[PDB]
């Protein structure tokens, strides 16, 4: 499931006042520098004139399984391609985006092994390697709005190289001269883009780097190219590895699975047991939202993994059940104050809470018990933090607990309490 997300000026009229960039990553699922950068770009930047269209992850199924490409290398499917290829439709969607008349330039992000050098030094540093280089298929594209690929590349490279963390990380130009014999790159995305008279570029971050460093360089390259294109932008943070790491590991990130409440991405217990998921729904079809763009669910044996890029945030041991949407809100007392709490809410609790009984609805407070029934009703109990078995918390910090409602063998929804 790849989506395109626009990063545009607040005022629609400003869209045509500067060029348009198509920014792409995650065509290969084990290159997280690229799709973490597109993610952070979407979450923390603003484009003030022109437009940046972003496909944050082109190959999401492969991303979810930390795999270069489940159905082959998707970046070899832009030339000859059989209609029966499972990715044939995705490729047409990608081509269609690339070929839009509003698009001027294309930037395609990758992580690559070793460090590219224009002459052979050793097994890690040589022309066959891909890390930390800026790539063009040829030095010019006649017919393009911006035909001088070489000049844009050199200047972007100079911009990146002003901010090296270590000298081995210096960027070099890699012109693959694709039309002159590079049969593999002849099948790849940027060459397809060149043939639509777009100014196309790929940026590589070395797989030898830590993710934060890869994303740092990818963002340098994005900013460098936006500067060349004169697409003005802002970000709400300072571009250094420390800030990038902090934003990747942002504790305000959340995931909302189906109609369940938002759960934090970070500091979940490694496994969440008896986790209710909708009856007879394919995992890729379970709605999932997040304030990040690279979150998803994927089946693994009898578990369902919650993924944030290539990162495994938790293992769900599901409980497949009918999601009855009839129950919209529940009467709860929170710290002595009676109130209606919408199903799928997170409520903060300082001292105590109490669930009011409902006629045909039972409530299970996960981590609280009075008897030992396999289908209990724990409405009518005044509950404090000291009443919880802490190991049933969603989080390592032992502060967030599930309340699960049932209307006779159907799941009526869930509310989380967070003790603050
Ligand atoms: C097997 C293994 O891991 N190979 C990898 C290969 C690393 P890459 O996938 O980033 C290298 C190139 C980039 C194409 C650039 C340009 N023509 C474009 O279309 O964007 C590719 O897509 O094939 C590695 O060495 O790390
Ligand atoms: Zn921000
Ligand atoms: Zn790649
Ligand atoms: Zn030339």
């Amino acid at each position: 499931s790849m989506e395109m997300i626009e990063k545009a000026p607040t005022d629609l009229e400003d869209r045509d006042k500067a060029p348009h960039l198509l920014l792409l990553a995650g065509i290969q699922g084990d290159e997280p520098g690229g799709f973490n950068a597109t993610n952070l770009f979407l979450m923390h930047y603003s484009v003030l004139k022109g437009l940046v269209e972003v496909v944050p992850v082109l190959n999401k199924p492969s991303m979810l399984r930390n795999h270069r490409g489940l159905y082959g290398d998707m970046n070899r499917k832009f030339a000859a391609l059989d209609k029966k290829d499972p990715e044939y439709p995705t490729i047409q969607e990608i081509k269609s985006l690339i070929a839009k008349p509003n698009i001027d330039a294309v930037l395609h992000l990758h992580d690559g092994g070793g460090y590219y050098r224009p002459v052979y030094v050793d097994a890690m540093l040589n022309p066959k390697r891909w890390g930390n280089c800026f790539i063009i298929d040829q030095d010019e594209v006649k017919g393009a709005k911006f035909p001088n690929l070489l000049a844009f590349a050199n200047n972007t490279i100079e911009s990146i190289n002003a901010h090296l963390l270590h000298p081995i990380e210096e960027y070099h130009l890699k012109n693959t001269r694709t039309a002159q014999g590079d049969t593999e790159m002849q099948k790849a995305l940027t060459f397809y883009a060149i043939n639509q008279k777009k100014s196309a570029f790929a940026n590589e971050a070395s797989k030898e780097l830590p993710l934060a460093s890869r994303v740092f360089y990818h963002l340098q390259a994005i900013e460098g190219l936006l500067n060349q294109l004169n697409i003005p932008f802002k970000r709400d943070f300072e571009l250094n590895p420390s800030s990038v790491h902090a934003l990747i590991n942002d504790k305000s990130l959340w995931a909302k699975i189906s109609s369940l409440p938002k759960i934090p991405l970070f500091n979940l217990r490694p496994r969440l047991n008896h986790f209710p998921l909708p009856h007879n729904t394919k995992i890729p079809q379970i709605p999932i939202e997040s304030n990040a763009y690279i979150v998803g669910l994927v089946k693994n044996k009898q578990e369902v993994f919650l993924k944030y890029g290539n990162k495994l945030m938790t293992r769900l041991s599901p409980f497949y059940i009918e999601f009855d949407p009839s129950l919209e809100e529940v009467k709860m007392q929170i710290d002595n104050k009676d109130q209606m709490v919408k199903i799928g809410s997170v409520v903060e609790v300082k001292e105590s809470f109490y669930i009011h009984a409902m006629d045909n609805i039972r409530a299970n407070v996960i981590g609280f018990s009075v008897s030992n029934e396999n289908k209990p009703n724990e409405a009518g109990y005044t509950i404090r933090f000291k009443d919880f078995q802490k190991r049933f918390s969603l989080d390592k910090q032992e502060r967030i607990y599930r309340i699960e409602f049932y209307k006779n063998n159907a799941f009526s929804g869930m509310i989380l309490v967070k003790f603050v």
